[PDB]
């Protein structure tokens, strides 16, 4: 069946609302998890190691080599789950606020990848299904919308990513499979500020009137809950995924398909 | 833990290269199985129960329901696994080829799903995660290709009327996820005689050049193997996929992506 | 530029909302026009000629091929505009409605493009740019929607056996372009019917809730009007359309892309 | 000719290029007043009304190009973000920098572009029923994955969501502007012919003649685009035939993405 | 489909000669890939995508054909033995030396060209249904004998039983590679003019005109063929057009043979 | 290349196994078709005209004669392709059935090419490379068979008939170019007939056992397809052939040379 036993992770933004439920579904499923993060230290259930780690930082990332180098000798799994949102108008949108968005959202999947590819190959050579990266792109990486043109270029620019390593790392012989995840609106402090940025910009009347309109969009008909997420990661981290790369695994209560 | 602990689940092609698989892996989550084919009888490991079932026939169907409303009340998964290929010049192809086609591939969702949808309601009640509907498409209900017209109209109609019947579902209150599955080049004997007609037709030099094509558009490099459709069928049957409902799901070693 | 100058078209259903803007727009670029529809006798302005043609009938189809064989020796663009609609509850649509929406929808395209492929060749041989073969989807055939399992399921089969039908010309060195056209919501009798027949199942609580909802749904604000539809099919049919097969081509006012 | 662009005052980037050249031509064959802009000092870019040096990374560069439209004409209806560069190369052999380049010609390109444009472009959008017209130049590879174009596909695929989220905007906003991106297949300019030797270099394919036939293949059509077979596509996106089109993926691939 | 070598990799011999030029630019015309050989260390050979200086008697120069569509196409579709020399002499005074010389140029080079190019051959087998092609060329001195040609009609002869002979090898052993022979009458090269004037010298001939107006007589048709009368054959059998064509005599002789 | 523009063609027995393929063919490479056979209609695909001709009838040729003379001023290209075989036991073989044979076999040739000489001299001025006459010899006419007498005998005669015409042709100066087909076993009911035929007179054991021994006199291994005979027909027919009269064309898959 679908299980995670000797497979080393990385998951970053592991403090988040959808990380903490990652960290816990990777570790029930036996999974070995080193949880990343911008707190110099934190709780995170289920993780055998956490590490202060800005995803933006080269020698953040090369901290968390070493430290899997040294325990492990290889990453069987690589989530890269970090990424910010910004709401705003295009025409009061300055070039570095596109910069810090991409940064967060897409460099931390080139940087990382780089780092910890020594590492991933010796992931390859461990499992017959391969080593597995999985980027979290957004619906907003597949729909555009109105005030979310910084982050939904970003999140199209990280799913495209995903298509182009599967595809590269496969033609290399690395056995390295990527893919990446596409979550509806999941009920996190992220689509929080969200729904507050759009109220404020005057893109919804209320709080209220934005929260029904964008539920009544999932044909599910209910926001999703960070949990809800947990599975589909441990599927593609897993050898049952063997099959599966430069997929786009969608988890978003049908939004996308209506 | 992704498992089917008191899933009664309805596959049916249950005897084919994909079917047999799919039997196993949900068996091996705990899934009770009534497995379908045409076949009068068959030994398919896992399944709990065996019946003769022509997917094109009302009557076929309505003997399933009676046998899972007699010993269970309830169908939690419904897999139409069931399908058949042509592979044809369209200029001498009669319409009766692509309603042939059409008959099994597509009115089989229709009519099973009309037949089962009352014990299905009663899965929609016994999870809160929902009955879920398992459809097999193709990458060719995706992506297009010369030569297979009337196998890749109906895997489009399937896609479609997966993603119709998740948003009906889901706006009626029935609590039933419908989702459709899309596998890349499965080494089975469907794909065998696709091949071979394929170089009979004049579409491919010889089987080994035609062989060799297939698996190098496949970014993984290689075919797939009927047990690597099974995990995907697993997840998208259990609780952890509370939250996938209309969605593509692929499991094509990045055929479609590239 | 763009020009249908020494172009004979085919246009079905030409009696319609849609039907009438593309004969005027494709006469209005010079282009010969056969417009047929169901009534006996119809003033389409800009037809050349009119017959009556139930686009199911291979007899119909085959009256078409006389009229364009005797009087021109070619077909050099064919537009299968003809199509129906209905909005039903999938449990309480019998097979017969799929069947009879299938028949109309995409047995039209599957029996004409065979009885005029003789016709379409010789148009391969007359333009560079190829014969163009224009067959009416829909973004019911990019999206699902609730109550739409019937319509959204033909439209999806007319994209896809536009894609195969691209992909088998080209193989087959023919020189005929086949491309899908998506309109979103068009102001005509049909968009009408639809939601009448909608308010009618109990789907919408008023006309007027549901015209100002799909209106919402398409990001530029309001329905198409169907002149709109017309540059679209003139460009497919041109020479400047030359590099254009299998395509989508989407005129929805946005309404697929968020 | 009924799709035209009468009275319609275009900026066209990257002007002296393959694609870029037949724009210009297509776009003055249909009426247009087309202000060509490319690096050179100078260029004879036929149709042209007016040519200016113009480095599409420079907000001062756009400005110019602002300046001189809102002196001579006091608007733009048509903006066709053309200007782009790729490169082929190992993902775990590219710096950061390369990703950042590529990004910067081809998406920061259309970011500064529209935002030094938009007040000429709100004029547009009241001059014509239809709206002004944003074109941008993504590429198949915005749609579909290949190894060793990470980067440009990436970027591609950033310029393809932008036009989602610009279309949505603007409509949302009251501007009257459409914004589309275009997705060329394999179309037989400089640009493709450096992407191949690169290809054959990196040893991605064992020759040129090989890698040409493998290209050319992928394509249902069977052969590379001609650079004159993108001219009709962005003459209809620009035109008020298409007032019903925004925020869409305008393919001119060949077939390329569909099998 | 129609008759084309769309994705054909042709080898061309003796192809800087009369009926040789007329076969790359009929070959070019169809779409081939042509790799054009000739004896000289440099020519210009209109439609040619290669040109190889060749000696067909040379296993050397044969490896280095291989060498170059090995590395460049990966497989041959299509082999076009043209290269081939004529001698006019009394038997009597032929030393063995003069038909060994005729032998090495006309039949040697089919065997040793043939078995270098096999590997390559096979692949070409395995890229199109209908086969790799092998077009030898024998001539209506391989049908028909003649006074003072017994060295040449020899060579011709045997040209013609190798083809038919390697056609049913070929095949029985799967390879799926068509061997065909093509039997010229006289066409209007310096081959057949030095032959005309040689029987002058001889004096088997009056004069060049007497000798010309005779051999023009002896064809049906009643002239002798222009080398571009040969090309359209020759395309046939390397096309798949020709896929149930092996072992054949492909006559184009303006009706020499058949009175 | 090798094209048949502005060739007015007439192909006889057109709605036979090979004679549709001719049809097709010379379509494709743009000829002007009058396809004749038997039947008082038919739906030959390529065909620009279809007569009933029975090829014994002097009044049948010249109906053939009136449409082209009226139509198009010459004919370019005549196919006699035309035929049947009996298989017989020769002391069994009454000298009626040897006249059948050889009235359709060969006084067809005789009688059309007199009725159509008058417009094929006009090809002979519309043409440099000449008007074209194609007759349907056989393997037979170049190799014996025991139980084949009569057709054999025919076939030689057709063969030797076109050698003559071309020589006396050029000698006349019409600038008519005459040469003979010798196709092998091709796959069509003709083929069938004669195979069944040799089983009842006990010529094989089998029909399995006939039909493997004459696939294996082929060198190539296999029968030939209809569609293989038209390419060869398409270059004798065209300029490309300018030089080849009075020639046996063989397309035998090397039969008659092992
Ligand atoms: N919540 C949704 O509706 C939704 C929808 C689509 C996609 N996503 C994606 O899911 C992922 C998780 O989102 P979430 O809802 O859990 O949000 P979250 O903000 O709750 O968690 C994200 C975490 O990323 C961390 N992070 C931010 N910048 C960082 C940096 N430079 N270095 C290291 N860590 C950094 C934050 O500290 C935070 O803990 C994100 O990539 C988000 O874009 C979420
Ligand atoms: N194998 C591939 O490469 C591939 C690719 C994409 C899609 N698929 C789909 O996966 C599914 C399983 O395919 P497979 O590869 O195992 O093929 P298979 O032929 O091995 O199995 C299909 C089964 O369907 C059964 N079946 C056919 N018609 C039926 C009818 N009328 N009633 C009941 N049963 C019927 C057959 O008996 C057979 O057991 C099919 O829907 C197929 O189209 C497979
Ligand atoms: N109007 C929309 O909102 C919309 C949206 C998506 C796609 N479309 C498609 O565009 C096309 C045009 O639709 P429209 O809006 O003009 O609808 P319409 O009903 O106004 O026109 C459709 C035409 O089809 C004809 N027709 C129906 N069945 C026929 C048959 N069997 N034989 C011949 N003619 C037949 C009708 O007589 C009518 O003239 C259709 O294919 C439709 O599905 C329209
Ligand atoms: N040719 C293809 O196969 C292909 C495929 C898909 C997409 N595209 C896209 O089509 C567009 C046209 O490309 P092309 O094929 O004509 O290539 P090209 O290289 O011939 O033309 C691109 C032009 O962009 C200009 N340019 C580059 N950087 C610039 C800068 N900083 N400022 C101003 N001008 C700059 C160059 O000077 C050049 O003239 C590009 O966006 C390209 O990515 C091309
Ligand atoms: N011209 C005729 O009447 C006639 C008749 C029947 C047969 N043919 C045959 O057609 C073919 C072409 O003849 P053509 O008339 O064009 O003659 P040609 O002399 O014009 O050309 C023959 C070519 O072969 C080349 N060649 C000779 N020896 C060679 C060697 N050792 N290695 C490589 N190349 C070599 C010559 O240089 C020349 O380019 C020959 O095989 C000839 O025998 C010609
Ligand atoms: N098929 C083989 O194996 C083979 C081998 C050698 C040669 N051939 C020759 O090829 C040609 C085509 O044969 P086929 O295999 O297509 O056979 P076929 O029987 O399918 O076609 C022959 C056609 O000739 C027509 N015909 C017969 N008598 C006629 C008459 N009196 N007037 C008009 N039409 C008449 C028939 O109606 C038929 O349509 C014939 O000349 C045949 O002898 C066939």
């Amino acid at each position: 069946t679908i299980a995670l036993n000797n497979v080393v992770a990385v998951v970053t933004g592991a403090a988040g609302g959808i990380g903490r439920e990652l960290v816990k579904a990777m570790k029930a499923a036996n999974a070995i998890v080193i949880a990343t993060d911008m707190a110099p230290s934190a709780d995170v259930e289920g993780a055998d190691h956490y590490l202060q780690h800005d995803v933006t930082s080269e020698a953040g990332w090369k901290a968390v080599a070493a430290l899997a180098q040294e325990k492990y000798g290889r990453v069987d799994a690589l989530v890269h789950n970090a990424g910010i949102s910004i709401v705003t108008k295009f025409e009061d949108t300055p070039l570095s606020d596109f910069h810090r968005v991409n940064t967060v959202n897409v460099d931390s999947i080139i940087i990382g990848t780089q780092v910890l590819l020594p590492l991933l190959k010796e992931g390859g050579k461990a499992r017959a299904g391969g080593a597995s990266v999985v980027n979290f792109s957004s619906v907003g990486g597949l729909r555009g919308a109105a005030f979310l043109a910084a982050y939904c270029t970003s999140k199209a620019a990280v799913k495209m990513l995903s298509k182009c390593l599967g595809a590269e790392f496969a033609a290399l012989g690395y056995n390295i499979r990527v893919n990446s995840v596409h979550p509806g609106g999941i009920d996190t402090p992220m689509l929080g500020s969200i729904m507050d940025k759009a109220v404020e910009l005057g893109a919804a009347p209320s709080r209220e009137v934005a929260q029904a309109a964008m539920e009544m969009r999932h044909p599910i008909g209910r926001m999703g809950r960070p949990a809800e997420m947990g599975g589909g990661v441990v599927y593609l981290c897993s050898d049952a995924a063997s099959f599966v790369t430069c997929t786009e695994f969608v988890m978003d209560g049908g939004f996308s398909q209506v």
